[PDB]
């Protein structure tokens, strides 16, 4: 019955906005509705396999990483309502030019999942819409926002489905794609996570560089101290993936610090931030262990961050594991 | 270039083959399509949520398990070419009536990750195709054989794209469907696993209940003895999806015995067997630890069975270890 | 490269407008897709056949009739942007409820080419636009304007491809659907007529019927005077259809007034008056033999006119016949 | 519930045949989708404009013509089902290598209608298959057959859907395609033509060059003798499209011979033939005026014939002024 069209305009409408935003919006999901059919037949047009460069964070690219990207970047240009933009793939912030220029800052990764891109197990976009307080002119600085200032954040999987996930200080939606008419179209309505969940996501071959905390807490996960039944595991390797079974299964999920990565290795303006906001508005929980993931100010676009999220009994057993350690 | 059904057909012609075989295989893919497309909009079509009964392996039953069981079923009564259906969510055998009856015995679990199903993760078909040797009438018997007898097995993939994998005494080749012109094009002839890799897959919640071989196994790929890096970890929850990587990427896939599952969770029939003649053919192995999988005697239409696949350096690795503590 | 949505949007930027227009095209589309879809498949689905009522000009009306009026009707509701709104198939005006209410007044013809459903021939979907100049409540004699208030107007094409013909006060553009991502894709911008063709079109059975400039006329394309080749003749039997052969190939196309009809059979508000702005918009021209026909000021909002259109040196000629037999 | 493969499998059980017509029918389809796809997006696509070539007949070939005529011999070819092909746009017969020669001889229009490409009215691929009787080499000769060796016949029609029309010993039947799953689903099963219809279709530019029996024939259709009411008047330009009106309408269609055409111009082998073999399982008539069609004996690949066709009341009523002129 409802699209997505329908329900972002009358929110906006609710809001009383005055219509940028909303545009911003629907150019975004046409955008995602570009990838999803791109990525339903990549092998068909060749759009496996590496285009050249290496990138800031050292991530081999691939020819998906780049039509994705511009179809975004493109698309964002032309909404009109967007000053400043911050791309996985980009080395430095891209500055919207003046006449397509408009008052919002959109951080994204076009394509999260590189791994399993190959192997055609779910991937899927990332999102994060911030609004320019500043009266400077529009330089990268405006893109170092801590995530409580995000007016709206998402992420777009392509899994067994494609779905939008939306998220704005009302609540979350769910909207899946109607491959038939191209449109998307609203199947669950201001969803929240389940309290305590059955399930650990993480990749435990990292166990060796784990640190104490986490170590004692998966122990803990695989040898209930009270008897019940052991939590299930689940690793796909594609955040969107993971955070999402976990947005609607409950549990939680884990990529925090090792040994060698003091700082963990997920990027918390374009991955981190986005899910923990969409965690927090779902009623979950989403740190670094010492801190809220939303409250940390960036000093670099590019920079990383522990992440632990989910149903918030869960995430709670944990950060007290981490201060017993303290 | 080449479709699915142009390979299959010359490839009936190179083994002289009178067609039966051919026609059945097209049955096949076309009821592979008709899945994908109900499932890349089963929620706009309200196909999550259960349907009602519980099933001869005690697995709840949902409305796409049936759906999907269903078109099976009846494209390949259609197809004229089988006597003998095997189907996860059907308590007996299925025997095709005379008027449509052929000699071909297929196996099939309709729809597998049922896990993952509600939350969009990949899903997939699996089937066996063997050939009916006796003469006696068609019971079902005559779906009681050893993998080894297979003369065609396969799987789709549900993922980012829909993919079927066929195997035959040839090779192994990947098809991808093209969504827009509804026919699958091939775009991998002839794979082969690589000798060893990087991933092991399994579910590590069951660290209770695993024997110590599987233990030793998992703590020496955690901890290299030789100071290699560590093996990274991947278990997504469908099998389907964990095979697949694994036979384009290397490595190895585990849901062995446990202490309260002696012979393990994974259908014999349906889901082991088809996977490890994928797997074998492919220059994989798959065993349960003590045998080749393929060589195992079914007792029971619905029995299971350990199994462990993959790259055979990485298999090799295990069953040594598990001689040495047997 | 460019798409409908990114032309409407400039377009308005252009024009400085406040947006009310903009959602409105863009729910229209949407509309426009919805249908196309549906119309691709009636069979399947079972849309061939009638629904039951008679309508207001006595025209039996069928299940697609209903469908698409429905769509329309509900996505026109929802843009938020109209007030009232006129049906092919609505005995009286829709006034539109003031919580969605809006300022733009649509007239429409959800479904043209009735005859040539069931065989499958092109049929398409007619709209104007007209802009509530009153202050009084939202009745049905806004909708009573003469056509050269037109603010826009065009009609949707289903034949071998989904077509959008939109025209305002600048010109003519034509956009294709791209079925693939369910987007219209601009193909041909500003338009213009041929100033002469060689297509005459006109259902010659009625020729016991026609007054005696057309008998001449159509004598006159059969035999030229001058020796030229004789003109060649279509009528597919969906104004939409052969208005569009018009518009692109050149020529004329006819439904005058006859003996039994002395106002012709196409009804004025959402069929005339929208094919002879876009005839006009594009350097064509559009009478009734006798005058214009968007300076008629309507006084039914079913009511019904002669109307002959395209090349202006062709239609010219007819008129000079018409003044002659004055 | 049906599919055209379950149909026509099973037509080939019934008729015991050994399965080369049976995928020679298949091949075709997947040509026809193919064709319906590029079509519906032809313009976005680009594959309007010319090519550059002429043809044998002085037909200005273009994009489409070309990509579909490929399509078609290639899949046809890959049939292993034919080893004689005629095209529209091919010079001389293409004899198809031993390797993959079969027994059957196929004439086909890759695509009718060139005029009304560009306006985007319907389009239709038009095909007849022959048996190959002879004991020679395959040469051309074995293409130059009277129709009453046809062992099957038929058109595809993209209109506002895509729809196969197929006609065999037994009778007539429709296939609708599904766009969503890429199937053929049958919707009308043996049909037959009304005894008399309401409907003339013919070019009336060439008023000048029709002879006696055809003027007077069109007079009686505008002014009935007995008062009945007027016939009405249908010409698309596209034959596949007027042709399929008149199967499901009843009525008539017209391309006789004119005074600068002795022959008319609708080629007999990959258009006239086919149509009129259709006609005649459906119930219909099929005349040059003179003769039956299928009776003729052709010594062209690409020779014309005039063609009269349709309901048999209306077919005969113009034999006998046919007569009457002798
Ligand atoms: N479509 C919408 N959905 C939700 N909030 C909106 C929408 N449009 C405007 N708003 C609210 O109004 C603010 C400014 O939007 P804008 O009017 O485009 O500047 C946003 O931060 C939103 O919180
Ligand atoms: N399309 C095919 N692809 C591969 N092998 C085939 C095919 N058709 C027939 N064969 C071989 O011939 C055997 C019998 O097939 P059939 O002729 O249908 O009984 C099969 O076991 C195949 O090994
Ligand atoms: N998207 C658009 N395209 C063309 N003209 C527009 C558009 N939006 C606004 N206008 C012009 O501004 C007028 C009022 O539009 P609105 O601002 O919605 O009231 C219309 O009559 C148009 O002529
Ligand atoms: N699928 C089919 N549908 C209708 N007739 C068939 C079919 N297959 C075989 N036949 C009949 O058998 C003849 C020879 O076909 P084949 O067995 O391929 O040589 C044809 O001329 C048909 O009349
Ligand atoms: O393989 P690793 O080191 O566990 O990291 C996988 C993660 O990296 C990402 O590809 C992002 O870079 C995520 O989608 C995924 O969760
Ligand atoms: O959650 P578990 O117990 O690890 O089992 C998951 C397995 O079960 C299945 O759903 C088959 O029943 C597989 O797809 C999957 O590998
Ligand atoms: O069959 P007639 O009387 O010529 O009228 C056909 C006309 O009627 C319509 O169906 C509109 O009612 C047009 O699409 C078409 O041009
Ligand atoms: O424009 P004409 O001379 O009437 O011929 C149109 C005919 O030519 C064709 O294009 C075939 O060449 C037919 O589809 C159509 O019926
Ligand atoms: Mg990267
Ligand atoms: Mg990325
Ligand atoms: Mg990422
Ligand atoms: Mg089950
Ligand atoms: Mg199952
Ligand atoms: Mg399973
Ligand atoms: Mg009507
Ligand atoms: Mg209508
Ligand atoms: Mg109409
Ligand atoms: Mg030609
Ligand atoms: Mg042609
Ligand atoms: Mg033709």
């Amino acid at each position: 019955i409802v699209t997505l069209t329908r329900f972002v305009k009358e929110e906006g409408r609710k809001a009383r906005g005055t219509g940028e935003m909303t545009q911003l919006l629907n150019s975004l999901c046409t955008a995602v509705k570009a990838i999803s059919t791109a990525v339903r037949k990549a092998g068909i047009a060749h759009l496996y396999g590496i285009a050249g460069s290496t990138n800031v964070t050292g991530d081999q690219v691939k020819k998906l990483d780049v039509l994705s990207n511009d179809l975004v970047i493109n698309v964002l240009k032309s909404s009109f309502a967007t000053c400043v933009l911050v791309s996985e793939e980009d080395k430095n912030a891209i500055i919207v030019e003046p006449e397509k220029r408009g008052k919002y800052v959109v951080c994204f990764d076009p394509l999260d999942g590189s791994s399993n891109i190959d192997c055609l197990v779910s991937i899927g976009t990332i999102f994060g819409i911030y609004r320019k307080n500043s009266t400077d002119e529009p330089s990268e600085k405006d893109a170092l926002q801590p995530g409580r200032n995000l007016v709206a954040a998402g992420y777009a999987l392509y899994g067994s489905a494609t779905m939008l996930v939306l998220a704005m200080v009302n609540g979350v939606n769910c909207f899946m794609l109607d491959p038939a008419i191209g449109e998307f179209i609203l199947v669950d309505r201001d969803v929240k996570i389940k309290k305590k969940g059955s399930i650990y996501s993480i990749n435990e071959g990292y166990a060796k560089e784990f640190d104490p905390a986490i170590t004692e807490y998966i122990q803990r996960k695989k040898f209930p101290p009270d008897n019940s039944a052991p939590y299930g595991a689940r690793y796909v390797g594609s955040m969107v993936a993971d955070v999402h079974r976990t947005l609607v299964y409950g549990g939680i999920f884990m990529y925090p610090a090792n040994k060698k990565s003091p700082k963990g290795k997920l990027r918390l303006l374009y991955e981190c931030n986005p899910m923990a906001y969409v965690m927090e508005k779902a009623g979950g929980l989403a740190t670094t262990g010492k801190e809220a993931v939303l409250d940390i100010v960036p000093t670099d676009i590019h920079q990383r961050a522990p992440i632990i999220l989910g149903s918030p009994e869960d995430v709670t057993e944990l950060l007290e594991i981490y201060q017993k350690h303290a």
